Formats: structure tokens, sequence, C-alpha cells
């Protein structure tokens, strides 16, 4: 494909992504690898308001300010949502908000934390010679200790690079329709389906890495954002770059481009329509890079492979379209059932809008199939 | 620029718009084209349910399945809006409501009336040997005698053809940039000023052929949508095609592909920071017509020039590129200056308006390097 920066291997996740910024930058460095510790103590905010007001002009190449921009946006949670239980600063520093809407607005991201950040460019393999397993990777940041989000951000870091592997299968996919090759095209669709088969299994390990409670009331208090929130009712303002207070949304799934390429491949139209459930997922393309939206508006740019597939009246071609079509179901069913575990359940131990959504994404690509009705 | 639809002379709009529909659609185009009468008359929301349920069929190529939507696009906002004094059918006839609704869906738009619908292949040539300008030029469709729509759908689209002139340059300045010809991409850029500045020129004529009185009190009605608008608040049933109301926006240039164009090739992010500016932009692009939203899909998908200009440290491209950014902005402020004169004056006699214009001409001055 051409230069989306899509790695052949980990797709769209950045690639052996930087560990340690310049020694420029040893004092923002510092805060972010301590985010627990400093939070629990109380002296956070204080050691963020005690720092200076670095430039980015030492962020030379893309991965350094990435790194950059995922130290900023972990630093910047732990400063709005503090403990996590209600003391909120709706004002970030200029010494912070400064450098951080600087390099956001050069990566084309806004100044927030986003699943580009803490999932795509958040790892690091242990051992550089083992493959790209669990218990041979690690995560650079996290909010608390006992926020399982080594195993939040891993997971599904795992769960975007089996999804990665039918990326390259798309471009034979196109390729077969154009010169109208069917045999290909047959297992062309059968192998992208094997790929989203592969990704719901990888899908169950997160039932060994994350705990309900640890997640609802820890690990997703500091992946809020500040959108339609009532603790930050008019967002937040970022001293020394905007005079009025922004409002952006939390870091979510629905940033991921994978899990929205395959609806857009397969003519499944989550984003048609004036519906919550329509553009909530059009503006967290938005919340992606700028090369991995480019990406899904160019797959639109193609001819639908769900009316070529309609077409031909071909059984074998329908079966095999409804296999891609099928797992991409499984996959939304399937974590349902965990959405109910680790958010539902937890909710009432102490809503439904998710839910309709949920099931609504999940009602679209059912419809979409062709056969079993 | 292979087949994204853009005419050599005339850019994004429909080169030569077909006039008539096939003959099956007589009762179809005797509506369109005598709305003033039977609005007036208020004959029309009758001749509507009494008509049947004409198939798409028929309609065999572009061009007849376009000026089928302009006509059932016209037919609908005058079903909706009526005489265009507050009462309102919130109920589409099933027998125009799913032609309609299919057709649209065969050309990848919302069933309303948009940009590409009322300008774009709304005009004619009067004498075919006589050049593309006001006098020799007229619009297919009106809604009310008087509207001044024949002014205001041609010097939007006149504008729309100024500015095609620099479509022709995009691939040269992308060209310029990977081969590095920097001379040949700074006249490049100035080319492409060059055609903005006499977009601003003829943009002039709107204060002759439209007229304040008319367009804010008749002609912005009938233009008007039914999303966020409290006349339809949930929206339109179209009847026999969706149980529920669905909320469409109405008609805006914002829904203008050349106009979006400039702004992703000079850099220039309305679409990005999430602001309220950036969110209609974007969702306007799916009002456009496939192929414009797929040619300024592929414009963001390139090396942003704006870029190319600030690494290399080159007063002569970076005065060229703000050349085409002051045209931008200056196109953007006079356009300010006539929604003062033909909708706030107008309403004096709303606010959140023009703040997203003054947002967006400000992001467009932002852009400026020096
Ligand atoms: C504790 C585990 C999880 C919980 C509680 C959870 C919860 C949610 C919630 C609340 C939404 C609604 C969208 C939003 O609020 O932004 C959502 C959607 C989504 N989730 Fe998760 N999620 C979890 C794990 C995962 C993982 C590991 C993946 C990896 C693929 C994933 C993929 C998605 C996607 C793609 C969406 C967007 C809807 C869609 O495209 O189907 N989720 N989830
Ligand atoms: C009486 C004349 C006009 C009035 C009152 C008017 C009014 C407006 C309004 C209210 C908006 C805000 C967006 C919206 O509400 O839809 C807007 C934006 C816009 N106008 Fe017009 N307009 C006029 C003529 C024109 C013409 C002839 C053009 C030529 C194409 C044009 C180009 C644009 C564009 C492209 C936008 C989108 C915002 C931007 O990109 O700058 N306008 N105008
Ligand atoms: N899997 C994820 C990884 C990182 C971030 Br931020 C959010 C999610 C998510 N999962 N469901 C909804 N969002
Ligand atoms: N919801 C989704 C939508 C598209 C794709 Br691809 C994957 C998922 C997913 N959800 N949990 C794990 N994977
Ligand atoms: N110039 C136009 C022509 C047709 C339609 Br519909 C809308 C406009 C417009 N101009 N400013 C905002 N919208
Ligand atoms: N508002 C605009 C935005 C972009 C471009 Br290009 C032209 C205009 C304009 N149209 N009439 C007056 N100005």
């Amino acid at each position: 494909s051409k230069e989306y920066h899509i790695d052949e291997e980990v797709g769209f996740a950045l690639p052996n992504p930087q560990e340690n910024l310049p020694d420029f930058y040893n004092d923002w460095m510092f805060i972010a690898k301590h985010l627990p510790d400093l939070i629990e103590s109380g002296q956070l905010r204080e050691r963020v308001e005690k720092l200076n007001m670095l430039s980015i002009d030492h962020l030379t190449d893309h991965k350094s300010q990435r790194l950059a921009r995922l130290v900023l946006g972990c630093i910047t949670m732990a400063y709005v949502w503090g403990k996590g239980h209600g003391d909120v600063r709706k004002v970030l520093p200029r010494n912070i908000a400064v450098p951080y809407c600087q390099l956001s607005k050069k990566l084309e991201l806004p100044p927030i934390l986003v699943y580009a950040d803490c999932v795509l460019a958040n790892w690091k393999k242990k051992d550089p010679n083992k493959p790209l397993t669990y218990e041979n990777m690690d995560v650079l940041f996290s909010f608390r200790d006992g926020d399982c989000s080594k195993g939040f951000f891993l997971v599904s870091l795992l769960v975007e690079i089996a999804a990665a592997s039918a990326i390259k299968v798309i471009p034979t996919v196109f390729k077969a329709m154009q010169m109208q090759e069917r045999d290909t095209l047959l297992k062309a669709l059968l192998e992208i389906a094997s790929c989203l088969e592969k990704a719901l299994q990888v899908f169950h390990q997160i039932h060994d890495h994350v705990n309900p409670k640890a997640f609802f009331s820890v690990l997703r208090i500091y992946l809020s954002g500040w959108k339609g929130n009532p603790q930050l009712s008019d967002g937040l303002v970022y001293e020394g770059f905007w005079e009025d207070p922004k409002e952006f949304a939390g870091g979510s799934a629905g940033q991921s481009s994978v899990f929205q390429c395959f609806d857009v491949l397969l003519g499944i139209q989550q984003t048609a329509g004036g519906g919550h459930a329509a553009q909530f997922l059009q503006d967290m393309r938005r919340y992606m890079p700028p090369a991995h939206r480019n990406f899904l508006c160019s797959l639109e740019s193609n001819p639908s492979v769900r009316e070529f597939v309609l077409s031909k009246g071909d059984a074998g071609l329908r079966e095999a379209y409804d296999a891609c079509v099928k797992a991409l179901v499984s996959l939304r069913s399937y974590h349902l059932q965990i959405v109910t575990k680790y958010i539902l359940i937890p909710a009432s131990q102490q809503g439904t809008d998710l839910m309709n959504f949920l099931k609504t994404v999940r009602s679209t690509t059912e419809k979409s199939l062709l056969k079993e009705g």
C-alpha cells in the first residue's frame, strides 16, 4: 500500500516505539514515569507546576514526538483527574499546555490522550528477538498501581496486531475485483475473515490481565475526557495557547482504524446516517493520526465490494463475504459480553445509552450479512 | 486527475447540465417548471399527492439522474415549506418519497436539495457559442417569482468556475514537490493565488442580481433543511422508506468542493481542532457528490504543501504560499461583509452564524507564514 504508515507486521501501531526522550526533556519523563507514586502522595500537580516551559524544537523525528505526545498526554490526565475521585483542575498549566498543543498541532491530533498514544505508541518488546507475545511485551506508562493499564493497553495492541494481518490482504481484494478474478477474491475474503477470527481469540486474554473493579473505578477515570462531562462542563483551558476552554473526547477504541476499516471495506456503513452511533465513529476519526484517517477515506474511494459480491449470484463468494461479516459480529458480540463484565456489573456494586450504541453498531453489522437471515 | 469528474472548463460543476428528462417523467417536470405558480396557487401539495409512484429505472445516464434529483429536490423543498411562511408538511408523500430516496441512494447523496443540485447542475447557456458569463446564462428552476434564485445560483456558479482555473494547477504543485522543482512550484502557487483573486472579483456581481429583501425572507427559507430546526424538530418522514423521520441539513456552499479543496491544499485545517466549524465542514462532505469527496480525501492523502514551504526557508516560496492564503482571507472577509448585508440587517427589520465564518476566516489568517 501507499505510505499510510502501515507497518507490515504491526500494522497501525507504531513499530518499535521510542522509549526515552532527549535528556533535554528529562523533567517531563520523570513525572510521566512516576505517575502512580506522585499522585497518591499528593505531589503531582505541584511537580508539573514547577516545570520549565521546554521547547518542541528538540523533538527531531516522528517516533520522538509521539513519545513526547504520550508523555504529555498521560501527565495531562494525571493533572486534570488528580487522585481520581473528584478533586479536578480545569486549567492546564502553561509550562505543560503550550508544548502539548504545539506538538499536537504538528501531529494533527487534539491535545488529549488518544488510542494512538496509550496503545499504538505505548509498548515495548522486552526481548527484541522473541515474538510479539504478551509475556515478551510491556507498557511504557501507567496512571496508578493496580490500574491494569498494562493488560488493557497490551491486549488491545495484540488484538489490533491480529486484525492487522488482514490489512495486507485488502490490496488483493480490490485488484481481484478490478481484474475480475473470482477465485482469488474468494480466498482473499476467506483469509480476511481468518485474521478477524484470530483477533477474537486474542481478545479472550483480557480476562487474565484486566480486573473489573480496577478498570472501572481506576483506569476508566484516567481515560475520561472533557466533552459532555459535567465535571468539566465547558472543557479544559489550555493556558498560554487558547483563551476559552476547549472540549475533546476521552480515549476510545473507536479511534482505531482497523476496527473502523473493516466496516468500510465490507460496505458496512457505520458512519452513514445522522444517528448518534454514526456521528460518534465519524468523530473519532479526527482522533486518529492523519495518515490513518486518510486510509479510511481512501477505502471509501474504492468501489463497493459488498455490491460486487451481491451483483454476481455466487454462493461461494457470498459465503466468503459473509465469513468476514460474521467475524465482525462475533467480535462485537463477545465485546458486549465484556463491557457487561467490566462496566455494567461494577456499576451496580457501588449507562444504557452505552449498550444501545454497541447493540446498534452490532445490529448494523448483522444486517449486513447476505445469508443466514 | 483521472475521473474525479472534474471538467477542464467548468470544474466541479456538471458540464452542460441536461435540461429535460424523458417524457415518462413529464409529471415530475411539470411541477418542477411550475413551482412559482403552483405554490402561490396553493395547488402544489396536492399535485404532488396525486402523482403516481414513478420508477427511476428509465433514468439512464448520470446527467439524467442528476437533474431528476434536481427536479425532485425542488419539489420536496416546496412541499415541505409551501408558501414559505411557517406551515410545514412533516411527511413526504410516498409516491415522491421513495423515487427520490433510491435515486439519492444510487448517487450516494442524502435525500435533500443541496449545492450540487441547485447550483452545479442547475444552469444552462443561453447562446451555446458565447462565453460562460452571467448575461449568457440562466438557471433551470426557481421557487417563487422575484426570489432572485437566478442571481444567487449563477454568481455562486460563476465564482465556482473562476476557482476551477486553479484546480488545473494542483497536479503541478504536487509533482513539483516530489521532483523538487522549486521554480515551477512558485509560479504554480502564484497562478493559484491569481485565480482566487479573479474569484473575488466575480463575486462582486452579487450585489447586482440578488436583493436582501428577497434572499432573507424568501430564498433562504426554501433552501433550509430539517436538522437542528425547530420547525421540523425530529426531521422528515420519508413515507414508504423509513418509518422514523430522518433529519438532513439544509443547502450551503460549504457543500462545495472547490472551497474546501483550497483549505486542504494549503494545509489550512478548518476540519481540525474539534471546533464547531471543523465538524460542519466535514459533515458537509457527505452532502457532496462521491467523486468530489473522493477528490478531496485524496488531496489530504498527499504531503502538505504548507510544510514543504516551511522546510525550505525560501522567501520566494513563502511569499507565493502567502499570496494564496491571503486570497482566501479576503474572499472570506468580503464574504463576511455580504452576510452582514443579506442576513443580519435584514434580520434587524443569527450571531452564532458569523462566529462560524470569523473562526473559519481567522484560521485562514493564522496560516499565513510571515
Ligand atoms: C475492559 C474492557 C473493555 C471495556 C469495558 C470496553 C468498553 C467499551 C465502551 C464503553 C465502548 C463505547 C465506545 C466509547 O465509549 O468510546 C466500546 C466500544 C468499542 N470497543 Fe471496547 N471496551 C473494552 C475492551 C476493548 C478492547 C480490548 C478492544 C480491542 C479491539 C475494544 C474495541 C472496541 C471498539 C472498536 C469499539 C467501537 C465500537 C465498534 O467499533 O464496534 N474494546 N467499548
Ligand atoms: C447573499 C449571499 C450569501 C449569503 C447570505 C451567505 C451566507 C453564508 C452563511 C450564513 C454561511 C455559514 C454556513 C451556513 O450557515 O451554511 C456561509 C458560508 C459559506 N459561504 Fe456563503 N453566503 C452567500 C453567498 C455565497 C456565495 C455566492 C458563495 C460562492 C460559492 C459563498 C461561499 C460560502 C462558503 C464556501 C461557505 C462555507 C464556509 C467557508 O468555507 O468559508 N457564499 N455563507
Ligand atoms: N481497547 C482500548 C484501548 C485504549 C483505549 Br484509550 C480505549 C480502548 C477502548 N475499549 N473500548 C472502548 N475503548
Ligand atoms: N468492536 C470491534 C469492532 C471492530 C473490530 Br475489527 C474489532 C472490535 C473488537 N471489539 N472487541 C475486540 N475487538
Ligand atoms: N451560494 C450558495 C448557493 C446555493 C446554496 Br444551496 C447555498 C449557497 C451558500 N452560500 N453561502 C452559504 N450557502
Ligand atoms: N467563503 C469562501 C470560502 C472559500 C473560497 Br475558495 C471562496 C469563498 C467565497 N465565496 N464567495 C465569497 N467568498
